[PDB]
């Protein structure tokens, strides 16, 4: 409610790009000292994201414990999220070893592996059934089990399985292919249909571990799409829109990883994609549908 009187203020006095820098003036600042060490210059995508030492991911083999990836707690709502770079050549190993120790059920993938003829990410997944991909590394073996392709997402089934113990799980992967980065999403209902998707599927209950969030940095387009899940789940909980303030919630989150939401229009988004959000969340259960059309997967 008051969410939206202040969207049309900043619209109305095209303050986008101030709101949007004293959010990062305001932004916490942490050590990353471990991120930084020398023996781990290869495992970091981008010189300027590192995860915080507070809040970094530790994995569980102990010769280097260290993975670019932070756990996004956020108390009031009760939602952890994991949010990690794109996997190098070298760390998919320690990515899908990642996915095993925190008992995560989904992964969030909003970046495709080539942007910008460059690549923002390794090819960390099988692409056919019968070249499954084990990780000698950690131990783990990787099927694809079943892909479902939609106009601007993908839904790909994996199989992970712990070669030491033979246990082995499902893992949901949840591919938004429509989105360059630095770039909002066209329309929030294409947006909401996706994060709709992923929260359907059940891969973000507390019954599971964090679902693991990645763009190429994990912190513009990934940080959209927590900061939109989180606002709506605040809100939900209250059932009181009026109350949930987005900037605050952005600030929160910005204590377990920095530069969440990577441009002013990023910003912009997520206010419209909450608003949107929030007429679902508040009783028409219809406008999902309504966003599936103009979603237009094909
Ligand atoms: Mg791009």
């Amino acid at each position: 409610m008051e969410m939206e009187k202040e969207f049309e203020q900043i619209d109305k006095s095209g303050s986008w790009a101030a709101i949007y820098q004293d959010i990062r003036h305001e932004a916490s600042d942490f050590p990353c000292r471990v991120a930084k060490l020398p023996k781990n210059k290869n495992r970091n995508r981008y010189r300027d994201v590192s995860p915080f030492d507070h809040s970094r991911i530790k994995l569980h083999q102990e010769d280097n414990d260290y993975i670019n990836a932070s756990l996004i707690k956020m108390e009031e709502a009760q939602r952890s999220y994991i949010l990690t770079q794109g996997p190098l050549p070298n760390t998919c190993g320690h990515f899908w070893e990642m996915v095993w120790e925190q008992k995560s059920r989904g992964v969030v993938m909003l970046n495709r592996v080539m942007e910008k003829g460059s690549l923002k990410c390794a090819q960390y997944w099988p692409q056919k059934e019968e070249k499954e991909m084990i990780f000698e590394d950690t131990n783990l073996k990787l099927t694809l089990i079943s892909e479902d392709i939609k106009s601007y997402y993908t839904v790909r089934q994996l199989e992970l399985e712990n070669l030491t113990t033979q246990e082995t799980r499902e893992i949901l992967h949840f591919h938004y292919t429509n989105w360059p980065d630095q770039t909002a999403p066209e329309s929030p209902a294409s947006f909401l249909n996706f994060l709709f998707k992923v929260r359907e599927s059940g891969s973000l209950s507390p019954e599971h571990g964090p679902v693991v969030v990645h763009c190429s940095a994990g912190i513009g387009r990934s940080g959209t799409f927590c900061l939109a899940d989180t606002c709506l789940l605040l809100m939900d909980k209250r059932k009181d829109p009026s109350s949930v303030d987005i900037k605050k919630v952005l600030l929160e989150m910005r204590k377990f990883r920095m530069g969440l939401i990577q441009t002013a229009d990023q910003l912009r988004f997520s206010y419209l994609a909450v608003i949107e959000g929030a007429k679902f969340i508040m009783g028409d259960s219809s406008v999902q549908d309504q966003w599936k059309e103009l979603s237009h997967e094909d």
